[PDB]
DNA sequence: CTTGAATG
DNA sequence: CATTCAAG
DNA sequence: CTTGAATG
DNA sequence: CATTCAAG
């Protein structure tokens, strides 16, 4: 019953996350860069009322703000089976263009894996929801992801942006991980037996015994819920001897 | 008045070529090759009419004989200009792949040109005419290069061969270069003094001076002639403080 | 004419 | 993968 | 829909 | 140089 002993760190309990311990991230741009408004193509009904709703619910949560920005990229409609399921793709790619680069501070998941020992076999896997949203981007930064947004006939002024860390901006990853590594390492201190893997929003704890592992999978889920973060309980793979990491099967400690 | 004292040196006087000094030419066939017969694609009557006139004339000068072989290539109708002049050109690529490779002895011309002292700025140029068809091919090997030839109505049984090194055949450039310099290795022995560039059928004479060119070109036109080799008296640059060769102006010691 | 390599 | 070039 | 890279 | 894939 981990969902009703840790309510505030599921996303199915605890409601859209906060990394309430991070400063707003402001993203620096390229010393010569310059606003570039990309004309929006235009959206056809069907995908405009697929998006919609997703619009709709990301204004209501507060990350979707409107907005009057000299910068503006595409937004794409994807669906995967039929044509149904729409979600809002950002091109962001002109934008990636013209902000600072930073070092790439991710391990690949080849090397993360490889400080595992053998000794810790009780596994525990967990997933962030919608990780990079609950990074807040600072005032400052939010214009540079701007678009344009249309209702079916009649909606907002014109342009909306992003107040948090946005998906298809080429440093999300590396900012959350290493906010992430910022906001976890008194846990890593406090809890020295334990063998923690992050890449980006997966999570990997590892222990010597099943105790072990309730003890520290109970103490992991506190801790990202205080600190605003929120896993999949749906997803999530508590105190196994086996579990699926990062397109691995952990077992017998292979891998 | 050249022409008139080497009667036998040159091309246009002395007629088709025979290195009488040089053992007819075996050919080596690779470990595990076996005859290739490829068949003949039919020739349009504008072509073999065109071709004729040079088959009848190799005929004649004994350079091609009537055979009956297990190898046959293809010839084919090569012209420039208009819809006229044409020439024999054999397709060898099957019978090169089954030879024996040699080792390229023949220089590139930037490195043959660098033994060219400034001293020796009187030049003389000689172009050995049929050079290939100089070298006679011993019998043994004449079956390798046959083909058919049929006339516009009527003519030799089926297949034609080469009783002399022919065109087209990878290894020719190779063995005549190394076949002449066997032929000229005295003449050089004779003439310390003198500069001798051999480039296949493309020769360089330079001497000191004037005086030391004509003695020196004499001197090569009569061994030249004598060994069965023919220059052409029409491209022939005797004695001269400028030629051309290989491409290259020759002046001033420049090149 | 058939082959291979070099370009689009 | 379709054309162009080069070559024998 | 637009971009670049990878394939034919 | 025309298609296909991948991605934002
Ligand atoms: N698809 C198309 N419309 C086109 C595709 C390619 C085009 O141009 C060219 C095609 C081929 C060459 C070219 N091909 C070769 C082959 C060589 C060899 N291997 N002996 C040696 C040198 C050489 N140059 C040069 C230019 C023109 C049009
Ligand atoms: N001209 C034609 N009829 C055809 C030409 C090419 C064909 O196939 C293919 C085309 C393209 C790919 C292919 N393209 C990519 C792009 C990648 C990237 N840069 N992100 C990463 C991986 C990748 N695989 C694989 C196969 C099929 C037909």
């Amino acid at each position: 019953t981990w969902l009703s002993d840790f309510p505030q760190a599921w996303a199915e309990t605890g409601g859209m996350g906060l990394a309430v311990r991070q400063a707003p991230l402001i993203i620096p741009l390229k010393a010569t860069s310059t606003p570039v408004s990309i004309k929006q193509y235009p959206m056809s009904q069907e995908a405009r009322l697929g998006i919609k709703p997703h619009i709709q619910r990301l204004l209501d949560q507060g990350i979707l703000v409107p907005c009057q920005s000299p910068w503006n990229t595409p937004l794409l409609p994807v669906k995967k089976p039929g044509t149904n399921d729409y979600r809002p793709v950002q091109d962001l790619r002109e934008v990636n263009k013209r902000v600072e680069d930073i070092h790439p501070t991710v391990p690949n998941p080849y090397n993360l894996l490889s400080g595992l020992p053998p000794s810790h076999q009780w596994y525990t896997v967990l997933d962030l929801k919608d990780a990079f949203f609950c990074l807040r981007l600072h005032p400052t930064s939010q214009p540079l992801f701007a678009f344009e947004w249309r209702d079916p006939e009649m909606g907002i002024s014109g342009q909306l942006t992003w107040t948090r860390l946005p998906q298809g901006f080429k440093n999300s990853p590396t900012l959350f991980d290493e906010a992430l590594h910022r906001d976890l390492a008194d846990f890593r201190i406090q809890h020295p037996d334990l063998i923690l893997l992050q890449y980006v929003d997966d999570l990997l704890l590892a222990a010597t015994s099943e105790l072990d592992c309730q003890q520290g999978t109970r103490a992991l889920l506190q801790t990202l819920g205080n600190l605003g973060y929120r896993a999949s309980a749906k997803k999530a793979q508590i105190c196994q001897k086996q579990v699926k990491y990062l397109g691995y099967l952990l077992k017998e400690g292979q891998r």
